[PDB]
């Protein structure tokens, strides 16, 4: 199985026996990847244990895998680990499941539906100013991932279920804490490098009910929904909205379950990690965060409050954002099982093989970008922001499948940072990493958690 | 997983944990399906392992199953253990590499080749008269199976390579000895049974290089062909054929030594035990043995030698193969794995179950069938062979996966017992088993093996 | 294999293919177990998958096993499932690496340092009483296993690290919350029926660090525990001792931690679940219940402090517990892998059998006792005590592998008790299981948990 | 689990994530230990997967662990695979099965017992020359390893069952056949090098009946010895000798069909490959076989018919033989697991460890051997003999696990040549390979096959 690529004159590292090339995962994703760009070309091939996985980086071929043949041949993406009745969450489910469960649950994610859920994500927005000013207040260094974990859970509780929690003073709430062991997946840690040498290991898993998810959090939270929706049924938010969508091929009750519990995953530890991204950058370049602060006082004067008319009226805001987003694509790859011999783009893919586009490399890829490793927000100038091009800058994928959230995540985060910025300025601590070091694991987050020094405007 | 048939409405026997159904296999698949039936009506379900299966006894829905959306819905079989390159058998591939398989064989067994096979076969006729007249001057009571198994090898390696073989004399052949280890599966044995309550295993058996089919007959076979392909190219049989085809999608060199393979596999302990049961039936039945002998020495006076049109020619000689093909259907089953969520003929079929029909037992039914369990050739008179549905008849299947091999097959074994009974008469023996019981096990066969006297005309 | 019991001439129930007799558990280990010495007599033998289990009830022979040929034979317990470092734990190690623990930490264990742990035990006992009266004061109906279940932690986390939480009205401490996960294992629950019939799959498990002790607790207790070592080296209790221990074949570190999580999983839901059945049997037997409060104030007078010299004093207190043991020894049954081809007291047991003692059986068995289910301490009269085979009634086993932790279970918990009854009465409420139904799992426990009545004398 | 070399202090090449070193056996066994000698010292160690493997050259200790403490510590060799009741052979079992095994076996071997073998290991011998003269009067060019294959099979048939094939020319007797299967393991073939790596799969397949001994063979010979134990029960061979051991802790019959399985196994490829390695020696030094045709032409006159007395008599033969060995040790290592923390001579050897002597290395160590490449068998004459350690020279490795077949061995072996070299004279040929490569694989054995000319003299 390790000839495929040596056979289809495609380019590539040597894989050693049984473990292909994950040793090369040494120093994370997304600098093997950056290496192998700059070694192999335009194309190239590894392999995960036996899986042969082929990179493309040519914007043409991206778009016809993500967006043309999508339907036909690279429709889902790969298989991980054991996951129970998380098969059926959307972002796992396959082919016609899919298909279907993408259809139920997008008018969830509506310009419409999502202007409705504004004034309450702006109500932790204060609940997070108050507890920033009590730590402004006593000078005291901050922990970001903190503060904006207790945030991003806020918004996520009060938006898929209508539980109202203050989780940064209410720690111990039970269903703050079931829900913050819901963190991204290590692909790089014992447990995945396993599954990946001895994929076969999988079915003996899943006929253990063992799953990657917790079996204690899921438990909880089936259970935990099956309440609301029974006390709610009959007596605004995601539970709602699905549940308004059963009420007709219709979604079914652990169905249900599943997504709620993926959109929570999806949101938190993301919501989270990108706005410390982003914060770090504001701080290091001083100039971009006053330049911030003063759009948002202008649309928004006497610290008024933000709507969703006022979010997408800043454009310094949206190129901030971006930029963050172009040096940190928490995805840092995207990725779709070849279900057919296929030749695209004068390329013959065999049928089975994992084609993997490396978003985090492409993003800081010199030809595409100036200067990629320096932070310069005006690349997504209404001027320059035509230059770009959007199958090389994917930070929420693309095409029928990719980031369902991406509407409710660019706002949440912009609706934080405003009213955020309206009342503090953030300035780097000694024990600040900068630069800013990434793991060199497999999640992208930095090798030392933020800290910064926050005062009361 | 167990509550499935309990949720659809549909009956069935209990399933015990991990095992489901299995330990009701003690009396053999066919006793099973004949109970199964007569509890349970006209469609059932139990589980093999966590394996559903839902058996089916209407002719409709079985023509549906078999026939209208075969190509949509019910494309394969089941998986039933590691097979290595013998993935790429027609039998056993999948949905599109099946169809384009299929379409490059089918030329192969077309009346126009068959025609052309008709002298080889010819030949063997002769070497098993020789054969036969060595025991019958010899008044030792004979195993047909021995005789047979020889004469269905002779024709096997004859028309497929070219090899001319008396295997009967030359046991000790090479060629002789790695194909006779081609013995149909005994899905009832130790190993199966456990790849039934672990199918979870099989992966890690492929990984292992480990096959159901002996790793050294195949390798033996796969260079044998490479010669044989590299000797005749370059300076009649299922190889040129399948050499022509590759002579353009087009047959790969590992893919036909896979089908060549099946072939063996196939027609080997097939047409063997076939003609095993018919002289069987013969002995026991002495009035049709007669009416059949005279019927052929009527087509071909003078003992003369078979043709392709003086076979077809032969009416008794059709029913009394047919009849024995019901109370020996040696498939015993038809098998369909449901690869989405369909509704035929008014019942919900959820994806991934096996359906399946229970062939033996139908062809045994005494709502179909005057008097099943005797031997009866009239069934299949001109004026009576109308009344008799093809979906409960169905020796070879139905529709775009039946027997490839059936007129093949059909005529094999004709030109065999015409110049046998030209020559021969078969008288039951003492140590003859009447009436013949059959295996408890897996397979259609004889519980003790078939011993007749022969006597010289 | 499973011909062996057939074999030996050794009575038993007929085991399925792969299963054994595990299906037989459907009512729990103490009834299958009851029903067995009923039908089979005095020795049996049955089948947990493949593993064959001989039961054995001759008090002689019991004696052999668990004492005199304990080192040479029958030193280690089976196996279960996969445990990471916790091989390490003396309860898990095997032979060597076993007496060799056994040896270090007995003397942690002896009635010298034990006198000096009461005053400690003692302040809980306090904290227990306030908490109590609490829910005396606001008649609502007591759930025991939560007080006492915060109690029993509270005196292990004081008595092993000398950590002093209020764990009950601080349920939310990270000390307190990870060791509260650190229940009895249900050797009945989906998983450890698997492992039961796919033993084969325990190393693949191992193999993947995967580890029926979850990996987050103890990886909490492994730092935590390094920390606290670190803290005190430099500047009496379990863990001082063993750090005293390894300060000379001398107790390693992470050896150390894993004898630390096993104290705690050990006492924790024992003296937990036992102090519960004690508070049912007393309150469904008032009048043992009177004449215990009036014992506990003759040696305490003025609701005197117990002590270590005062509680030994105290006779009808031994009784209770005794007899409460009796109906409820919650460890069930004991057991022992046969390391040789032995012979005892007259019958042949090959090797790699597990031997095992059948506790709940026996200690209800209408041979040795009168009125078995009934809960009569005077069985247990210095008058009476004498004539009770110390090999029939066994809560703590027996030999050289008898629970270290008795003496120090056995304080613990009649600390409790005086303490407790000192002060309150317990009356049964309306929604009060009576007859308590014991749990058809795999642990003993009661059906429903145990709430009472209680009011403040 | 990789760290444990690194912590003692012992040197040696750095181990992959799960391979270990494995890869480096990509020169094979003999090759890797040379060098790694060369490299690290007297004492090295390395991983075969998980395994920690410790390589010892000190004559010292090596005598400690195959002697010394032997039944202490060091009793066991490592597992390899799946094995089923072959479990219960000799060179397989373990501990105190083997020791009574062993006991059982030994009379069998004695001098007394092999001088009756004699006659019968002298009429093949006969045999073996007749069918050499053939291709002698036919100056075509001999295949060793088929001629002695054929005469070394006529040993073992004739000595462990006393039937008496000549399979040279009946090479298709069933008896033959099935016998002929069990050859040496490949321990560097696709299979075992999986078994290295997942050992964790071997109990997998255990439990499927699945064994490295093929099904049918040791089914075939089951029987087999069944019927011969009852043919000539009732009505001077290995199979005698085991069924009158079982007239007495006795032989059972299973234990006695392994046995016999084991010996064929044993005796077979090695008494074959050795008189192989022996002939290219002779033929490659013309010289030195002048020398030993003449000896033995002088203890046995007019090619008198070899004795058991007049084999013991010649010197020259037994250098020539011990030579051969040197440069040929066909076992390459010995091989025992550590049963016990123990230290021996200086070096502490934690338990589980495998401990290995690389004998094909130190056989070949310039330290011990003047010229070792290099074929001189005056090494063992009477004069130098003395100077070699029998510690480093270890041809049937040593103490109570040695080669209990070794006199036979060494008898057998040289019956054979006595009889050969008093008839023919062996000469290279241009397709002999010169010098001869070794197998770059997992036997010792020659790259190419050994082909000489034979003259008649
Ligand atoms: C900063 C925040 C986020 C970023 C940068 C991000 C980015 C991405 C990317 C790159 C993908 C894969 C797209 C592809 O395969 O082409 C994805 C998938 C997905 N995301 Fe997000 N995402 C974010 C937040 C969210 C949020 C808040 C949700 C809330 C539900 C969400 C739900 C999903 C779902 C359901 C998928 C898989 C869609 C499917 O398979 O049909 N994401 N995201
Ligand atoms: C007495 C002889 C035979 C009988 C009674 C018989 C019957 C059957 C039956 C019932 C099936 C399954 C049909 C279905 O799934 O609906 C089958 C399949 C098949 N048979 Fe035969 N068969 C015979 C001989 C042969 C021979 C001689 C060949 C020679 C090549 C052959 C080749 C095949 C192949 C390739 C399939 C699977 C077809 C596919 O999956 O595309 N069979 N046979
Ligand atoms: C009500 C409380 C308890 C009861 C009824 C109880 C009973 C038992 C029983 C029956 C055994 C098995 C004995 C055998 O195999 O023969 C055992 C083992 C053991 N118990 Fe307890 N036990 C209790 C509490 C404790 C406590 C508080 C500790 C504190 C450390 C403890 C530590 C142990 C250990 C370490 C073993 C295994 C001993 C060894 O394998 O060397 N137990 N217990
Ligand atoms: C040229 C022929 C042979 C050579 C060079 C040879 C060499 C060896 C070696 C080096 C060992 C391992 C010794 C150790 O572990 O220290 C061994 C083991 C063994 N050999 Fe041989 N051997 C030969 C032939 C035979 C024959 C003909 C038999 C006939 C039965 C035999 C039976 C055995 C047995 C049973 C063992 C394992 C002994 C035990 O584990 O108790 N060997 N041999
Ligand atoms: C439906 C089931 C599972 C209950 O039973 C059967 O499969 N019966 C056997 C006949 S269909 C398929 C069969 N297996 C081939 C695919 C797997 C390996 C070879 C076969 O076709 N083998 C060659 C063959 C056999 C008999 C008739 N024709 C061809």
């Amino acid at each position: 199985s390790h000839g495929l690529f040596k056979k289809l004159g495609i380019p590539g590292p040597t894989p050693l026996p049984f473990l292909g090339n994950i040793l090369s995962y040494h120093k994370g994703f997304c600098m093997f990847d950056m290496e192998c760009h700059k070694k192999y070309g335009k194309v190239w091939g590894f392999y995960d244990g036996q899986q042969p996985v082929l990179a493309i980086t040519d914007p043409d071929m991206i778009k016809t895998v993500l967006v043309k043949e999508c339907y036909s041949v690279f429709t889902n993406r790969r298989p991980f680990g054991p996951v129970g009745f998380m098969k059926s969450a959307i972002s796992i489910a396959e082919d016609e499941e899919w298909k279907r469960l993408r259809s139920l649950l997008s008018p969830t994610f509506t310009s419409g539906k999502l202007k409705e859920m504004v004034p309450i994500i702006a109500q932790y927005g204060d609940v997070l100013v108050r507890n920033l000013r009590r730590e402004a207040e006593t000078g005291k260094p901050v922990t970001l991932k903190d503060v904006f974990g207790a945030y991003s859970m806020d918004v996520i509780t009060s938006t898929s279920f209508g539980v109202n929690i203050d989780s940064l003073n209410n720690p111990q709430d039970p269903f703050v804490e079931n829900t913050k062991k819901l963190l991204r997946f290590d692909f790089l840690d014992p447990f995945f490098l396993s599954i990946t040498v001895f994929p076969f290991l999988i079915p003996i898993l899943e006929v253990l009910n063992i799953c990657v998810f917790p079996r204690e959090v899921t438990n909880f939270l089936r259970k935990s929904v099956k309440r609301m929706k029974e006390s709610r049924l009959e007596d605004v938010d995601f539970l709602q909205l699905m549940i308004d969508s059963q009420n007709s091929k219709a979604l079914s009750d652990l169905e249900l379950v599943a997504q709620s519990i993926i959109f929570i995953f999806a949101g938190y530890e993301t919501t989270s990690s990108v706005l410390s991204f982003i914060m770090y950058e504001l701080a290091t370049h001083p100039d971009v965060q006053q330049k911030l602060q003063e759009e948002i006082d202008a649309v928004l004067p006497n610290k008024a409050p933000p709507t969703y008319d006022t979010v997408l009226q800043m454009e310094y805001l949206d190129m901030v954002v971006n930029e963050t987003l172009r040096l940190f694509p928490i995805a840092m790859r995207l990725e779709r099982v070849c279900k057919k011999d296929v030749e695209i783009n004068g390329m013959f893919i065999p049928k089975g093989v994992v084609v993997m586009i490396p978003s985090y490399a492409l993003h800081r890829d010199p030809k595409y970008w100036t200067e990629p490793e320096k932070f310069l927000p005006e690349r997504f100038s209404k001027k320059n922001k035509d230059n770009i091009d959007p199958y090389i800058y994917t930070p929420f994928g693309s095409g029928p499948r990719n980031c369902i959230g991406m509407r409710f995540a660019l706002m949440n985060m912009k609706l934080a940072l405003i009213r955020v910025l309206q009342n503090f300025s953030f300035k780097p601590c000694k024990e600040t990493q900068i630069p800013l070091k990434l793991s060199l694991g497999g999640l992208l987050q930095p090798e030392k958690p933020v800290v910064l020094k926050v005062e009361s405007r």
